């Protein structure tokens, strides 16, 4: 489920969807044409298929806009769950004008986090019958980084590091600024000999340099299928224990021939950019 | 540029992210391999052909962790520029530290407000040698609102409403509690006679029956293009002053055939949920 840290991320990011909503003063059209008192069975369904997640997010705006003792759940479904068009993801009986001022957010989060889980589930597929794990990146929006890390769990992936201090990963950039792939890795071993490290190549000749210092991964940047079988060939022969991530040009079609080379995870970006959201809708 | 609200969200958005990076600690991996004394120019390059839209929130991730005087931009794009692949949106001199720190958090914001202007600009291509207008909706990303509808704009979109206060916007959720669509509509104009009204019919039989209260504009929900063109004819001929706007099973490729139907707008979701990022990296 959701955790301390991942709870509080949900929280502040239902508080700040619906005071970009409020900002400008109530909800007038509810307020004109539903009761205080009026109370309904609404119910989230999807319009199309796909992996549900964030659905205690859903519970989470309402215990903000109703309060715990607002509505009642008759009926929902658990996250993770695959789920076809019409599916009834959550039943519950609240008051309507809670209900009509919370949908627009509620929708937002779920349909935006079951986008991420639906997507991740497909690469998982595609990657199946292999030894591949599919993993997230840094390249998530600020301040959804703990929904969107959840989300690709939630699909059937595997986080990576969670922010910069978290593992170290040296990138392009730090290899040009330390001159070498091996001064690079040589200098983190020597600094924070603790952490994780993951260096980034881009080349066969790099591969073969960072080989020999035994990196616990190496993620092969924008590799060719022909250069990542080589890189698995390297790996297999000179250093058992380094594990292998392909990053880069990698598409849902090519997928599984990547994972095929041997690699040990698929590191996708397009998991939590590019997200494509499932749609949901409350039907009262 | 940013206005002062927009401003606000992006210093916001950019405390979110970098604090997302260092909650774990600080960045080893730079810290290990760049000294603090290193400078660097750099060049935010696009991977990718778009248009280009968040360049200022690049320059408040640098204020914020290099401060003012740690950073010099010899050279930069405007905001709405048409940008090929290799382009350089702006090159700077600045601390390398802080460069390598920053550039995660920078490259998110750019990259996605870039999607959706690259996006917006698409369809705004599209209605081209039509009067419609591409309109934004509500769907957009907890805390990023003010960012993405920024974005539209910039894409050559028009803004619609920024929250629930804003301007009245009767559903079908309201209908349902409304119990009827004229007695909805009805209310509202009675509870904020002075606010902008807009209602969503999803039948030419509730169009009949709204057209003749003469409400500011009129959402015709998921109409076929026939329908849309009915709908026009019916508008001009009964209550030319009332603004039509399509919203729902609108496709890129079905653009154009709903715009010359006539309708004054076209209310696009996928501008800002479903995003897909534009491709920029910082090249050192
Ligand atoms: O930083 C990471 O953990 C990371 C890991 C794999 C692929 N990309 C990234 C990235 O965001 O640049
Ligand atoms: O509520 C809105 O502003 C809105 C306007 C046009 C289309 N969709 C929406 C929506 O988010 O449901």
């Amino acid at each position: 489920g959701l955790s301390d840290w991942e709870l509080a991320a949900a929280r502040a990011a239902i508080a700040r969807g619906l005071d970009e909503d409020l900002r400008y003063g109530p909800d007038v059209t509810t307020l004109a044409t539903v009761p205080a008192s009026a109370t309904t069975t609404a119910s989230l369904v999807t319009r199309e298929a796909g992996v549900v997640a964030g659905l205690d997010v859903a519970l989470l705006t309402l215990n903000e806009v109703l309060g715990t003792n607002g509505y009642r759940v008759l009926d929902r479904v658990e996250d993770g769950a695959r789920v076809p068009p019409g599916e009834a993801l959550m039943t519950l009986e609240a008051q309507t004008r809670g209900l009509l001022t919370a949908e627009r957010t509620m929708l937002n989060l779920v349909g935006h986090l079951s986008g991420i889980a639906t997507a991740t589930a497909a690469w998982v597929d595609a990657v199946r019958g292999t030894k591949a794990k599919i993993r997230d990146t840094r390249k998530t929006l600020p301040g959804l980084r703990a929904l969107q890390k959840y989300a690709v769990r939630t699909g059937g992936g595997v986080n990576h590091r969670l922010g910069l201090g978290d593992a170290a990963l040296i990138k392009d950039n730090h290899v040009a600024a330390a001159g070498s792939v091996v001064d690079a890795l040589r200098a983190v071993r020597n600094a924070a000999p603790d952490l994780p490290c993951e260096v980034e190549v881009d080349s066969l000749e790099q591969l073969d340099a960072v080989l020999p210092e035994k990196p616990e991964l190496i993620l092969l940047d924008n590799f060719a299928v022909w250069q990542t079988q080589t890189a698995v060939q390297r790996r297999d022969s000179r250093a058992p224990t380094v594990m292998l991530e392909s990053s880069g040009g990698l598409s849902l079609q090519t997928a599984a021939t990547y994972a095929e080379t041997g690699v040990d995870y698929l590191a996708v970006g397009a998991l939590t950019h590019s997200v494509r959201v499932l749609d949901i809708g409350l039907d009262m």
